[PDB]
């Protein structure tokens, strides 16, 4: 299931999600941020098959890192992971009629390849900083 993909993650963005100060951001509480903005759920999809790169703010934070790709997930690992990471924490609660994450999705989206700087131009496309 999701929670059992999120090992993989957990590494970083941590067991509740809350992240790494400057090194990691949050998921939890941050997830209904991203799904708020038109093209949030592509994005997040985005994010795990191409991975992301360049400064980014996470709660008025920081970040400069990298995350790597995670296309040798599956389509319903990838769908799995993100509907934990927007159920776990109640991110799902603050949007409004929040339908599930679904391999199909996933597959379209794994049918143009981006880099990491393209994701980052996406995230951006969001209006976010
Ligand atoms: C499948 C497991 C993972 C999931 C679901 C996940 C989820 C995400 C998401 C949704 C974002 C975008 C956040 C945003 O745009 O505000 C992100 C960014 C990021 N993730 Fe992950 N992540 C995973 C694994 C990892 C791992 C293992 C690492 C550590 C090696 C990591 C490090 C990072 C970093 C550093 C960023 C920000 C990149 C930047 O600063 O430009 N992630 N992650």
């Amino acid at each position: 299931d999701g929670a059992k993909i999120y090992a993989q993650c957990a590494g970083c963005h941590q067991q509740n999600g809350q992240g790494i100060p400057g090194a990691f951001p949050p998921l939890a509480g941050h997830v209904a941020e991203i799904l708020a903005k038109e093209g949030g759920r592509e994005y997040l999809i985005l994010v795990l098959l191409y991975g992301l790169q360049g400064q980014i703010e996470v709660k008025g934070m920081k970040y400069n890192g990298v995350m790597s790709s995670f296309a040798q997930l599956k389509d319903e690992e990838i769908a799995a992971v993100l509907n934990h990471i927007a159920t776990a924490w109640g991110d799902a609660k603050k949007v409004k009629g929040f339908k599930p994450f679904t391999a199909e999705e996933v597959k379209k989206l794994r049918a143009k390849k981006l880099t990491p700087q393209q994701v980052l131009a996406e995230r951006k496309k969001l209006g976010l900083k």
